[PDB]
């Protein structure tokens, strides 16, 4: 009863023998009560999971293509009820390889809630086309909102030759990020420059004027608000909502005109802030608004090929990476939905980074991985969206050898009041979530453990002399939060 438009069906997935290959899971040919929400149209679907595991005859079959007969180490991806984890044994099957596990209870509170099982016991795979079959073999069940389940739910299979990882693993170890600039600096503004937004003075949303929005940015009135609160760098939001690009791109224009801008705001911003040694990151959203700029992801025609997709992002990231050089702090400190969208076309992820760090080798990296362990060795930061929130503090062995974050280094992104502006009739909607004195005590702490926090204000899009950009209640907020934790202390 399960649904794929032909560019999410199951098909045989080329292994790539030196790189990790991952493999979703409705990209299986599924049996028995296995099942996933619809996939229609050529558009990603988030919940992507497989669930259903109840019997033995519930089983998933992939094919993959090997170019040569090798070992490959097994990863997993999956969730649900501890209760039923503590229960299940999984059994992965390729010609005569076996591989028998009990499954991982996850004993850390926070994120992340999807874990990634390493296989102890190496799947031996013959030469051209393998069917790779997962099922469970053993079956917990849930014990005592408690309404909705919690059941094993399966997101992807991740293929690599172990000696393939060691070499991924070096690599990724030669090029990480430097971040004592960002555990010095404490904390960064998050400022969402979003297409849905209103501006103050009312009309049309961002999206629908933007670049006369970008023309009239009044850059001196905004650094000096950011300078106000003590913020160290400024996470800025480009294509939020939209693919609207605040600046030149021979990258997007070469797709589709109309996006880009004749002012390089991001040039501004940098030179702006840099009067005052704050750095510039980039917010990018890879799938807002693409379908009116690049299209579908998979393209067009009768099968799905992303590489078209992959080309322009890599060439945009690296354009712009190479464009502001070392003056621009990293062009991805937050790329949107890395782990429910774009962790789903198998993309490489390595290019990406060689991109963004091109014109700053240590730019850091900063892919959202959402409720996801760790999306490529090559990641830097830990990323997602904390909503309004306390900030979670992830525990130390999450970052050890074999931990789900390892590699990762912890930091926090989350709102004051909201994300986006909702200004209406000369007002802010959204305050502050807490009192000044408990944004102390969450700036206090991130400080005390040195993890990096991004807070952000909603800011209204039109930023000119006439009126406040953010809330003044937020502001004053963030003063105090300066003078306690920045301030000369005694
Ligand atoms: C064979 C596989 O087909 C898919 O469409 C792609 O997304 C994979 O990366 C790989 O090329
Ligand atoms: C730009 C925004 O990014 C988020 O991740 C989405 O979930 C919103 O609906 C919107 O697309
Ligand atoms: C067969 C598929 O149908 C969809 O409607 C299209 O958007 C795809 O690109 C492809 O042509
Ligand atoms: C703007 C540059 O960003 C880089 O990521 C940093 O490592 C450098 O210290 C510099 O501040
Ligand atoms: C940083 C946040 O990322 C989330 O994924 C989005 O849904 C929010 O709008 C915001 O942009
Ligand atoms: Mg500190």
């Amino acid at each position: 009863k399960n649904v794929t438009h032909p560019y999410w069906a199951p098909k045989t997935w080329k292994l790539r023998a030196d790189d990790i290959t991952t493999i979703m899971g409705f990209r299986a040919k599924l049996k028995g009560n296995l099942n996933h929400l619809d996939r229609p149209t050529p558009t990603v679907v988030n919940n992507a999971f497989i669930r259903g595991f109840l019997t033995k005859e519930d089983v998933m079959t992939w094919e993959v293509e090997a170019p040569y007969e090798a070992e490959y180490n097994i990863a997993l991806l999956y969730t649900g009820s501890n209760d039923i984890l503590s229960e299940s044994t999984f059994e992965v099957t390729s010609g005569t390889s076996k591989i028998i596990e009990k499954a991982n209870v996850k004993n850390w509170d926070t994120r992340p809630i999807v874990q990634r099982h390493y296989l102890k016991q190496n799947l031996l795979l013959k030469k051209g086309i393998n069917k790779i079959s997962f099922r469970l073999v053993t079956f917990g069940k849930e014990k005592t909102a408690n309404i909705k389940p919690n059941p094993f739910a399966f997101w992807s299979i991740e293929l690599v030759r172990p000696e393939a990882l060691v070499a991924i693993k070096e690599r990724a170890k030669e090029i990480k990020a430097d971040l004592q600039w960002m555990v010095d600096g404490k904390y960064g503004l998050f400022v969402h420059f979003s297409s849905s937004s209103v501006p103050f003075e009312g009309g049309l949303k961002l999206g629908d004027q933007y670049q006369k929005l970008v023309k009239d940015f009044d850059v001196d009135v905004f650094v000096e608000k950011v300078l106000e609160i003590g913020a160290s760098w400024v996470t800025f939001t480009c294509a939020h909502g939209t693919q609207h690009w605040p600046g030149p791109s021979k990258t997007i224009d070469s797709i589709k005109s109309g996006f880009t801008c004749e002012r390089d705001l991001i040039r501004e911003l940098i030179d702006g802030l840099g009067k005052h040694n704050i750095r510039l990151m980039l917010y990018y959203n890879p799938n807002s608004g693409m379908e009116d700029l690049y299209g579908n992801t998979y393209g067009n025609g009768d099968q799905p090929d992303p590489s078209g997709y992959f080309n322009f992002l890599e060439a945009h990231f690296r354009e712009v990476s190479l464009r502001y050089g070392k003056d621009l702090a990293s062009t991805a400190g937050y790329i949107d939905d890395g782990g429910w969208k774009v962790y789903q076309l198998d993309p490489p992820w390595e290019k990406f980074v060689k991109a963004i760090k091109a014109g700053n080798p240590n730019a850091p990296v900063g892919f959202s991985q959402n409720l996801f362990p760790n999306l490529t060795p090559f990641s830097d930061l830990v990323v997602s969206d904390g909503s309004g929130r306390v900030p979670e503090i992830q525990p130390a062995f999450l970052f050890e050898k074999g931990g789900q974050l390892e590699g990762q280094y912890p930091a926090s992104w989350f709102y004051m009041d909201g994300w986006s502006s909702r200004v209406k009739n000369g007002k802010f909607t959204q305050k502050p979530k807490f009192s000044a004195e408990k944004y102390i005590e969450i700036f206090k702490k991130a400080d005390q453990v040195n993890m990096p926090i991004t807070i952000n204000l909603a800011m209204t899009p039109d930023v000119t002399k006439g009126h406040p950009i953010f809330n003044p209640e937020s502001i004053e907020i963030m003063k105090k939060v300066r003078k306690a934790v920045k301030g000369y202390l005694e």
